[PDB]
RNA sequence: AUUAAGACAUUCGUGAGUGAUUUAUUUCCAUGAAGUGGCGU
């Protein structure tokens, strides 16, 4: 059985959502960045995954530390393998734990 | 872990240079140093 939550986001300051043109791309005019009005749903997914491991205290802190083969499947059962990969759009399941 | 992260609109810069408070203007106009004699027909 599943548990459902309503998550409300209140901005504490000015925000910005990146578009196709970002301040440090290799293209020509890489000094003007414009903000999309909404975040991508992948950003929402990354938000939830980050907070989920924050509550469970499982992060990468500094060097590129590797994780022992218990944090590995705890992150499997927590968030899964990948980010929102649009390649697997025809998959009849969320690829996230 | 999310088209992310990182970045003082900052460095240099005298409100400064040129410029008489000067020009024009009579301390002047009016005006008597003057008036009277007095005493014994």
């Amino acid at each position: 059985m599943n548990r459902h939550y309503l998550i409300t986001l209140t901005p504490m300051d000015w925000f910005f959502f990146g578009g196709e043109r970002t301040l440090d791309d290799g293209k020509s005019a890489d000094y003007i960045s414009h903000s999309n009005k909404f975040p991508q749903q992948s950003a929402l997914l990354g938000m939830i995954r980050y907070q989920l491991l924050k509550q469970h205290n499982l992060l990468s802190q500094f060097p590129y530390t590797e994780n022992k083969p218990t944090e590995k499947e705890i992150m499997k059962t927590l968030i899964g393998e990948q980010s929102f990969r649009m390649t697997e759009r025809k998959a009849k399941s969320l690829g996230l734990g």
